[PDB]
């Protein structure tokens, strides 16, 4: 009577589906041989140093084909609005500068994240991590990527590690003698779009599940980059199994699930509830980040066993830093996810001067309703999330908002590293809500009157802005390489620049675009889309 | 100047300040063999089915000794309420059935949960899942345990697969020659209270974490039947580690981390953060799930690093059920964590009469005279729904058909039992969270049924309105004590409807001085009001 059931039962479960090239004479770091009457693969370590450091490195700068065809669908639909084209032209734009190999194509180059399945007979010495490690130290250390990981000294003292450790390893035990991998560069914007609701049978019904799905699609707005790859998991044996789910069905990892369950509780993904998640996307009217149909390239949707008791829930996306590496090393050598190296294949305002007072470049953008496209040619000065905390430290301890704060355009960003005789590496600019606690207080101390950035904002935002006749701009999420090659002339470090990027930063910039999200008279450009 | 660090860096990473005990002559499924130098274990899989089998047959009858000490500490504490010394000494008398080893400790036997690492030279012949699944099968299947596992046929479609299976197989790939087990059943309830929170920077100063924390440990309520295992994990580096993270500090199973961090952002518990968390749970007054100090048997906080722009946060907990053991298999053979056998050490050495075999209205008017707080013993027939029955039901209204009458005639008691051992009245048979019933109350009361409740936890502002306009009542069950509700309490069990439905189905039950306390009244007070405002 008894049956065993895995719950994920992929029918390509070794991805046979992707196409990989071989690391060359990479059959050097490995040696198949038998013992006990079994076949065994011996991998000297350094195999896993090497295909980190590739992983990592190439990942930057290419994409999937899946990826770019959906800015292309964005550009070449009738139905999509004119911010939907913009958006995804200047995003396969970026995508072009990224290949180069030079900028990456996004500033936040991610957590590096190392999903390992370890056969039984798959035998490396046992060190994984220390030489996954350092293939992944090796290509944030020596390539023009972003040190983005934040040790904790105490609970609240932290500091930048500087070399982007630690990764998150999960490595797995599985059988056979081969070792499997995923790899991704994960942007904190879209790990920050990761949600678990803990939801009760009452959900599982059609209009319930519905209306759920477009009440939680609002709840991830613009401020993770769309188009968005949307996953949505319904069930699971715990919170972080189905967290776990989310993440991987937003890599398009479990695409090749069964589309049926069984009464042995067997996962499988949904295409009629993927449908009507692109529905209610498309229709939502978000857009890619502007008004319009793509807020979403495709969706995934996987239902899972629950124990009776349980519904939980997890939503996540992929940003357009959508990152992701399956690689393998067997007996032939190392093998990794070819990338689309071509991406050029794929594609078919008002000027204001900054270089006024600040109440001079008020008055000129008072001037325009919300939704008006913008071009910046000026001096922004720089400062995200722990610049803000230790500003509003020093007022808090009678210190004055500095100077800095009140005469430019405060754009929230962190740049990667600048290349060689490059101005300045990938500097795109990072999402506006996680600053919204700062915006009233700052503009009532007579600075930050107006803000860069990408994402919609909570409602004191636009309350302050129109008490204090404050603006807030939304740049394009994403495009962090055009940005840098065209726009960013130079870049100095004004303060804090123990936090490495997220210093305070002034920058000359020229032709940056912008929109007007925020304006001083109540007006948000999002406020239909995103009620 | 590349320095590798791991995150978790544990002083005791083989938990060997935990007691094991040998599973005897099983020393024969193991051997010592060399290959290429090294030294290797192999490992019949035949170990795997019997150290699952075991594990997840010894946990629903015993608890470790920090749990228990926690319930004593709740008795003897001068601080400690009235109603929180009642709850604890209810639970440590269940306690003492449970290790009788016929009934388990609580009716939701959980879901399996298996933790492995597996030894590079750990070799198994690769099946661990199959024969891991078979153990966890033979201890769900040959005890009076639970099946509450539900497969969906199609995204709403869905059935019970009858065998608490599939389980959470976590199998992870780890140096050496060894195989190390945490092994959980996790209950459902307290499983939905593991919550994922986005946060950022703005939080992590003293004022804004300590107001943030006093926020959220109200919205775990009592509906996850306190006293509280507190796990708390600030950072991470992705969602899904987080959560991972905070189920394992509500197994205690990081208590040896390092207590600092450094500049290479290893995890760390707090204590200190681990007394405000206790400071705010005592304080919050909520109690053991009746008003008191005893929210929490303890907190475990874990700071983790994490990507600039992040800040996810879990919070979880561990419930009266608290259930995992430890394992390893080695050249030795199997070992399996030694859990307390008797419980009633630990034990050191007023209530209204209600009759429900009377019409319903009567058994109103009686509740009706009492405010909420009231401790009652109940003696007659209940009428037992839970998730799926409800959603049955409303389906049926909704289609045109009436309320049936058994949801008229007596008080609805949410629960789902566990299976009978021969020659009881009843296998262990304690309340479901009454939270997630709540969407139904008001429809089934203005259809004149489920006028009084019977289950446990804190339920929303929507059910203390629907009990004052109905007149209507909920009675709040202590939460936990399956197994002495159904050897004291419970005098025959019968299924009345939805036979097809598991544990699942409507039963009609008799019960005998089954304690609740009246929690919502028909006047629209509810007694976590000022706790769980
Ligand atoms: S800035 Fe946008 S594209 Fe870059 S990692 Fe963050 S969410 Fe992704
Ligand atoms: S009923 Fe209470 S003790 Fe039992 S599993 Fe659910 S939350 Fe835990």
């Amino acid at each position: 009577d008894f049956h065993f059931s895995a719950i994920f039962q992929p029918t390509d479960p070794h991805h046979h589906q992707t196409e990989f090239a071989k690391v060359e004479g990479s059959e050097k770091y490995v040696e198949e041989v038998e013992v006990f009457g079994r076949q065994a693969l011996k991998v000297n370590p350094e195999a896993l140093t090497i295909l980190a450091h590739r992983a990592f490195s190439d990942v930057h700068h290419f994409f999937r084909k899946d990826h770019l065809e959906g800015w292309r669908r964005a550009i070449e639909d009738p139905e999509a609005s004119d911010n939907d084209r913009y958006v995804a032209t200047t995003l396969l734009k970026n995508a072009c500068i990224a290949a180069g190999r030079v900028l990456p194509s996004c500033q936040d180059t991610g957590t590096a994240i190392v999903l390992g399945k370890r056969g039984e007979l798959c035998w490396t010495g046992g060190e994984d991590e220390k030489y996954l490690s350092k293939g992944i130290w090796n290509a944030y250390r020596y390539h023009n990527l972003r040190y983005s990981q934040t040790a904790a000294l105490d609970m609240f003292k932290e500091c930048n590690t500087g070399d982007n450790l630690p990764a998150q390893l999960d490595l797995l035990a599985v059988p056979g003698s081969d070792y499997e991998f995923l790899f991704i560069a994960k942007g904190g914007g879209s790990a920050n779009k990761a949600y678990l609701y803990q939801e009760t049978k009452a959900l599982l019904n059609p209009k319930s599940l519905r209306a759920f799905i477009e009440e939680k699609l609002k709840t991830l707005g613009t401020a993770a980059c769309p188009p968005y790859h949307i996953a949505l998991v319904i069930g699971g044996t715990s919170a972080e199994m189905t967290m776990k789910t989310v993440k991987l069905a937003s890599c398009r990892y479990y695409d090749s699930l069964p589309t049926t369950g069984d009464k042995y509780g067997r996962a499988f993904r949904d295409p009629e509830w993927e449908k009507i998640v692109m529905e209610v996307a498309q229709k939502s009217g978000i857009g890619a980040q502007f008004g319009g149909k793509y807020f979403a390239h495709q969706a995934r949707v996987i239902r899972l066993p629950r124990h009776g008791a349980s519904c939980p829930v997890g939503l996540a996306v992929s940003c357009s830093a959508d990152r992701q590496i399956l690689a393998h090393i067997n007996k032939s050598g190392i093998y990794i996810e070819q990338l689309e190296q071509n991406p050029a294949q794929y594609l078919p305002s008002v000027k204001v001067d900054l270089k006024r007072p600040i109440d001079k470049v008020r008055q000129q953008l008072s001037q325009y309703p919300v939704g008006t496209r913008v071009m910046l040619n000026g001096t922004l000065i720089v400062a995200a999330d722990i610049a803000h905390a230790k500003i509003k430290e020093m007022m808090d301890n009678g210190e004055p908002l500095p100077e800095y704060m009140k005469t430019s355009p405060i754009y929230y960003a962190g740049p990667a590293k600048t290349p060689e005789g490059y101005a300045s590496g990938s500097f795109g600019p990072t999402t506006a809500g996680r600053m919204d606690s700062y915006v009233d207080l700052f503009q009532s101390h007579g600075g930050s009157y107006i803000t860069l950035a990408k994402g919609n904002r909570s409602k004191q935002v636009t309350d302050a802005c129109k008490k204090h006749g404050g603006f807030y701009l939304g740049s394009i999420g994403g495009p962090a390489a055009i940005l840098a090659k065209d726009s960013i002339k130079q870049v100095t470090c004004l303060a804090f620049p123990e936090l490495g990027m997220e210093a305070v930063w002034k920058i000359e910039v020229e032709d940056f675009p912008a929109f007007i999200v925020v304006d001083d008279k109540g007006n948000d450009m999002y406020s239909k889309t995103l009620a």
